[PDB]
């Protein structure tokens, strides 16, 4: 079981962590994406596409020369306003709680960057229920994380995992969030039975892309 | 990091002891013929020291290259499993690691997935007690678990919880410590007090380290 104290310390974070966002951005994403990029060319991003947890909007700004029209959920007002300073004429933005959410459309395709690894084992399941109806016929879920070898899991081997890491930001407030690394075989075993076909690959040292259908 | 969590690791081991060899360090099957290539390049000789011998998987080798080897754990379980190898160069002492300060000096000193059991407030005490236990132009040399060096940064934790929790065949529970640290971080922290260190992942997941006082 994950507190919803967890929960709210995350989305504050991530609130007040706005601001100065992209003055660190996700650690080493930088070194990893021309590769992540390989896959988000593919060709799958078209038409009317999902964004989720976008940010200040990195991931966005590719999204928006891929697709025609692009949704972009996020739960922070305060990132919302940052990514709305690239001036993305076919991006939409809106605010929503991604542990409280229940689309009413479909779009093409669905993705998301360095989202799934905040989302707790007790979430993941009803997560990927609302992506799960979130995705038109014939379109795709495609997202980026960290990951670890496939091995680390059992060097390790704990029966109670910590979900959590501390986190500080600039003028020295201190939050817990969610972190839970996850392998590209242990993520295609749970998706795969929770219905989806996947191809999920380590792209870059410490990276992931996935391609999920539904 | 609390004594409960020194003396709870503790605990788990002389209770693991007798059913050790059923599971062993996890996937070190795969990576002991790299690691038996450093532990064979020479370093491995005349009166050695080892630590946290356990069952004695890696005593049977330093004692096939060694010509005496003192091996030392804190329990007297690990040690009987270990005279079952017939070892006739090693002498077992019963020791805690956590309070030792040797009297004597090795030509070598050896451990294997010992020091991911050593948080960091013990890691320097630890290494004072090492360093006078090995004698001029002697070396230590290790083995254990890595990660690629970007994972810590990756993660990016201000408090990490070392403490790992295992559950026994019969039921009974235990935490444990559990650092993982990369080659880079191992270096930096050995040289600043003092070391010069060769340290390599020689297998994915795993390191071997040299490290001269
Ligand atoms: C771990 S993701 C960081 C990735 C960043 N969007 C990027 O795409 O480069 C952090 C994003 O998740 C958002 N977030 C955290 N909790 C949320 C929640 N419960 N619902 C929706 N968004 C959430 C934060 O607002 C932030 O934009
Ligand atoms: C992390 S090592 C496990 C693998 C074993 N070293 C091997 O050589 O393959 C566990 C060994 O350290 C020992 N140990 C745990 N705490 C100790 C302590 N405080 N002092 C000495 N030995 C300790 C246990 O008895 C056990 O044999």
């Amino acid at each position: 079981t994950t507190s919803h104290g967890l929960i709210e310390s995350q989305l504050s974070y991530y609130r007040a962590r706005a601001s100065e966002y992209d003055a660190t951005f996700v650690p080493y994403m930088d070194s990893a994406a021309p590769a992540a990029l390989e896959r988000l060319r593919a060709g799958n991003i078209r038409g009317d596409v999902l964004e989720l947890a976008s940010g200040t909007g990195y991931w966005t700004r590719h999204l928006s020369g891929l697709a025609d029209r692009v949704t972009a959920l996020d739960g922070s007002a305060e990132m919302i306003a940052e990514a709305g300073r690239h001036g993305l004429d076919n991006v939409e933005f809106r605010q929503q709680d991604l542990f409280d959410w229940t689309p009413d459309r479909q779009w093409d395709a669905v993705f998301f960057a360095h989202w799934l690894a905040h989302v707790p084992d007790d979430r993941f399941e009803a997560f990927w229920e609302s992506v799960r109806s979130a995705v038109a016929p014939g379109g795709v879920v495609e997202f980026v994380d960290v990951t670890d070898h496939e091995r680390r899991l059992e060097q390790q081997d704990d029966s109670e995992p910590e979900v959590a890491v501390r986190r500080t930001l600039q003028d020295g407030r201190s939050f817990r969030i969610v972190k839970v690394f996850r392998s590209p075989a242990e993520l295609t075993e749970r998706l795969t039975a929770l219905g989806w076909s996947c191809s999920v690959d380590e792209v870059h040292p410490g990276f992931l892309y996935a391609t999920c259908r539904p």
